[PDB]
């Protein structure tokens, strides 16, 4: 049993942490940090460093915050020799995330930038559907209502949050994980309320290397329809990724697929790679977004407002 | 001897690529591409796709175009079987740099992106002095007015061509070289006319692995003095670059040093790269400032004039 510490207990740490640790045999819960909650059954402290120091048979940590306070807790749980796991995005900047993987190499260990919606039921079939295919075009759709899916969130709308890329990059890791080639930015438009510091909605026009187009719309604001799609066409028909990773048609059949268990798989894969004295550290969905922000055309609106 | 072509002979084409050439023995300028100018001596052509297609016996390719267009050149010039130099930024993006960076080694080319103020004569003797001291904070001052060194230029202000971190870019290109850690960005404040897309002016907070502060500040506005200097504080003192990397003074006491003759350098470099069949890609200054554009808080400022 790998002794397991988990940081910032919130809304995606008591949702989806938590159940998945405690039906991971594989790892034990020892402790807890967060400033303004507390887990029972685990001893908790305010804090990682007063984790860290106290904890010291402690293996591993689970990274729950925002991410603009990934990097400093990434890096002192190394410097104390855990290996990490880390939500998505895996940083607030590229910078942070290669220093980090450098660290964790030189020490021995486990450094995890997960990708929860890789780990949907539709994504592996589609990669190994997609592997040898002729693609010719690929187009993603992911609009929901931010004020009914993050009520009164602030951090999404701090530099370091990402905006709309926050549920956005969860297309993008779904997308580079199942396409073959690369993907290359061509063109962006980011579009900012005029109050906060991150896009409330964003269209992003990439290629692969052998130039096959890839579309995405990514929206925040009010609007007629909640939509996660991505839909691939092929010379043999289209598969049609929907509901967030969850839904699979190939060429219009359903395929059938197993149930989604999105977190417990990347538990078993972090307790595979402790095994293993591997890391994954996977930026191209970040690179993308970086890509977007360095390089799109901004553009302004209405304020969010209250 | 190596046969090479030469795309876009704008202004720095004429200022330093063209002299460089043709004092290194290494090269023959055999070809030039540009669709409104024309070199005496040699093949001219309106665009490098019609180049590529008549020079046939050609090795080496250098771009010297603004950076948004530089992707679609390299890879040309990369699938035609040529070397490839490029000016900095390496591209407008991380991803399609990476995408050059592969293609050049499945295919045995050499890729070099080029940083010229990497090879300003202070850059070694400096990297040389700073790698084993103790180091305790930096600081960068790149400022000059646009309107003296850049006056229509119009590309800068477009997405994907830097703006204010066109030249800022150079300085983070020596910090990158003569520092021996990695550097983190922890904050940026970029400042963005409302009529441009690319900051004016920029402040970064950087850290070094060992904690060491990198402060930067970028201003093409009107100021009161222009600068280009990168200052270091050490236990053993102050070693100071000005003069965008021409002069170099240790604890007070002036280092003299070679003459300027950075293209002359970079292009003895990238000939020394085709002889031993390797490449040279380091995106870190460029990675630096996609970090700047993702992290950092944004600022409308005061229409340019354009
Ligand atoms: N549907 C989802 O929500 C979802 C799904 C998948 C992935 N994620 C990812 O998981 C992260 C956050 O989603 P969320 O549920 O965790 O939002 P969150 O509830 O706002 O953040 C989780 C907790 O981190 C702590 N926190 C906030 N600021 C902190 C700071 N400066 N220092 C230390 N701790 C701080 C807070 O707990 P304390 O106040 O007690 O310290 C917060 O309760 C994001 O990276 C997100 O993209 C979210
Ligand atoms: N000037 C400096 O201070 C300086 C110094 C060192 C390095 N650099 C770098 O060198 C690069 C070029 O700089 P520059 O100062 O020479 O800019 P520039 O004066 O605009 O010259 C670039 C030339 O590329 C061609 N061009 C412009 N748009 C093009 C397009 N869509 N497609 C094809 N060609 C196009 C143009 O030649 P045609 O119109 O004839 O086609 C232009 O004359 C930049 O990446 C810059 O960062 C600049």
């Amino acid at each position: 049993q790998v002794s397991l510490g988990v940081v910032g207990i919130g809304k995606i740490a008591r949702d989806q942490h938590l159940p998945a640790i405690d039906a991971e045999p594989g790892f034990k819960l020892t402790a807890c940090a967060s400033r303004h909650a507390e887990v029972t059954g685990v001893r908790n402290y305010r804090d990682l460093r007063a984790l860290l120091a106290a904890e010291r048979e402690l293996d591993a940590v689970s990274l729950c915050a925002p991410p603009q306070v990934r990097y400093a807790q990434a890096r002192a749980a190394l410097e104390a020799g855990k290996h990490v796991m880390l939500e998505k995005p895996p940083g607030a900047t590229l910078g942070e995330v290669a220093v980090l993987e450098a660290l964790a190499r030189e020490r021995g260990l486990t450094l995890f930038a997960t990708w929860h919606s890789r780990c949907a039921s539709a994504v592996e079939p589609a990669r190994e559907w997609l592997a040898t295919r002729a693609i010719r075009a690929v187009q993603v759709r992911w609009k929901e209502d931010v004020r009914r899916w993050h009520p009164g969130q602030q951090w999404i709308w701090e530099p370091g949050g990402l905006g709309v890329f926050d549920p956005g990059i969860n297309a993008l890791s779904i997308v580079t994980r199942i396409l073959p080639r690369e993907l290359v930015l061509r063109e962006a438009t980011l579009i900012v309320p005029s109050d906060v510091q991150t896009p409330i909605a964003a269209e992003l026009d990439c290629a692969d290397t052998d130039g096959v187009p890839v579309r995405a719309e990514f929206d925040w604001r009010h609007g007629p329809v909640e939509q996660w799609e991505i839909a691939v066409d092929t010379a043999d028909g289209v598969l049609a990724i929907s509901r967030g990773g969850a839904q699979l048609s190939i060429a219009g059949e359903p395929v059938e697929l197993g149930p989604e268990r999105e977190y417990p798989a990347l538990y078993a894969h972090f307790h595979a790679l402790i095994a293993r004295g591997e890391s994954d550290v996977d930026v191209r969905p970040l690179r993308l977004v970086a890509d977007a922000f360095l390089f799109g055309r901004r553009v302004q609106t209405d304020a969010f407002g209250r």
